């Protein structure tokens, strides 16, 4: 099955966040940034909630020896986790995540403390390391069917203090890295030649992607390729900045404004406009898009808790409705922080992994409602049964 054929069956998505991407050196990294060892039962609960795909952020460079070889015991554990999903018919998007910045930062600056432009020696060295890693991953997973997708990077040059204002300059470098990932995977043949691969836009940012990373710059023609962006607007509601205290947003959507802490931008029309840009640039050209991460903070607040809860629901509804309508699959960012739900600061957690159950009910009702209201667009060249 090709990218269009799988895409229509992939929504909605969910992330195994703060799990296999944690930057620890051992298997114990899995429970370093969140408490719960992954099990089949937990994945079963993700499926039972209604998710059809799981993005598995994963670190690999941090799990490698000095010769670049990925620890065999780490590889085997990642495979077990992937298998929990495949056992359930869940689509998996397996990435190489921030991974201590080895390419996400140092592929684009020679310094982590200030912007220092990279040169050809840097770029070619990062290409080779990227291909090394992805050769190892691809070969381990070669006999996996179309349920397994690979995503080469995470959020290339997203680090604002280093890279803001350098997107035009850096996007050609990212194109080279995306191409190197695809080349390495495809070379391993077998199911890897037919697998759908996911390449990331500049800073996983919609505006920069549709500007600088037009479809003609992608490493393959349409068929077995998707494009990934992330979506965290407005940050004070979603949790990326100024997201607690007086600047925070608790209420989102006009129907949901209250006494204070109202969103002042980034509401439904903004979201729809942004997702439309992705339709124009990518999905209308046969490249399905994944919103590989999105979230809203579910909080406990002193003010109108019902209106906050409704805002969380409505945000998840809008993301998933509008994504579906535009040929986009959205993946909820979920780090298994149940405690934060019981504070003003909030949490984006939906699944209480320790109890294999949904705890973020507003968010999850919103996911379900949004997917039900959406209408996936089909881009076909032959008849399908439908
Ligand atoms: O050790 C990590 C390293 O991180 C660098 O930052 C990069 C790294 O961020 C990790 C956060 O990821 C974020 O999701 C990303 C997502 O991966 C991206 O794709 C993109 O979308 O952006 C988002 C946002 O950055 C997660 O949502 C976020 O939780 C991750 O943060 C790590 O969280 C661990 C778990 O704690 C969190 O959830 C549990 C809650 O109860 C906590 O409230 C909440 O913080 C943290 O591990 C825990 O660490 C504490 C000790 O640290 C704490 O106290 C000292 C402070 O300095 C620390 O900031 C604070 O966290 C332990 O006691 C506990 O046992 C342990 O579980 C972990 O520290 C934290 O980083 O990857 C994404 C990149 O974009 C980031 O640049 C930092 O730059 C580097 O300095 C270093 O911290
Ligand atoms: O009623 C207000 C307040 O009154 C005090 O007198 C009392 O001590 C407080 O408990 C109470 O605050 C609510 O507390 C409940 C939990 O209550 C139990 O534990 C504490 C005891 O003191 C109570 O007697 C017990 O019944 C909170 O409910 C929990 O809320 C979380 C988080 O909810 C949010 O995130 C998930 C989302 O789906 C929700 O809609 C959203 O509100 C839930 O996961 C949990 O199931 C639920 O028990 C309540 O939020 C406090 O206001």
């Amino acid at each position: 099955k090709d990218a269009q054929a799988i895409a229509k069956d992939m929504y909605p998505g969910w992330n195994l966040g703060n799990t296999l991407e944690a930057t620890g050196s051992g298997l114990d990294a899995e429970t370093s940034w969140q408490p719960t060892l992954t099990t089949q039962q937990i994945i079963d609960a993700v499926k039972a909630a209604g998710f059809k795909s799981v993005r598995i952020p994963c670190s690999w460079d941090i799990h490698s020896d000095s010769n670049g070889e990925i620890d065999a015991q780490w590889m085997a554990r990642v495979k077990q986790v992937v298998n929990y999903c495949i056992n359930d018919g869940i689509y998996v998007v397996l990435n190489d995540h921030w991974d201590n910045g080895w390419i996400e930062v140092l592929g684009f600056s020679k310094s982590s403390s200030s912007y220092q432009a990279v040169d050809e020696a840097t770029i070619t060295s990062k290409i080779t390391r990227l291909k090394d890693l992805w050769t190892q991953i691809a070969n381990e997973f070669k006999d996996y069917d179309e349920h397994l997708l690979f995503a080469g990077l995470n959020e290339p040059f997203q680090e604002y203090s280093l890279f803001s204002g350098h997107h035009e300059e850096l996007t050609p470098i990212l194109c080279r890295y995306n191409q190197a990932f695809v080349e390495a995977v495809r070379a391993t043949g077998g199911n890897n030649a037919q697998r759908t691969l996911v390449v990331q836009g500049p800073s996983t940012n919609i505006n920069s992607s549709v500007n600088y990373m037009t479809a003609d710059k992608l490493p393959e023609t349409a068929g077995r390729l998707m494009v990934e962006v992330h979506y965290y607007d407005p940050g004070q509601f979603c949790g990326t900045f100024d997201a607690s205290g007086d600047n925070a947003f608790y209420f989102w959507g006009a129907a949901n404004h209250s006494t204070d802490h109202n969103a002042t931008y980034g509401e439904e029309a903004y979201m729809l406009s942004q997702f439309g840009l992705l339709k124009t640039a990518y999905t209308s050209l046969g490249y399905p898009v994944i919103i590989g991460e999105y979230a809203a903070l579910q909080r406990t607040i002193s003010g109108d808790q019902n209106k906050h809860n409704a805002s969380v629901k409505y945000f998840y509804q809008c993301v998933n409705e509008y994504a579906t309508n535009n040929g986009i699959i959205a993946f909820a960012w979920d780090t298994n922080d149940t405690n934060g739900l019981n504070s003003e600061g909030g949490s984006s957690t939906i699944i209480d992994r320790a109890n294999s159950a949904v705890v973020g009910n507003n968010a999850m009702e919103g996911v379900k409602a949004g997917v039900a209201a959406g209408k996936w667009p089909f881009l076909e060249h032959h008849h399908h049964h439908h």
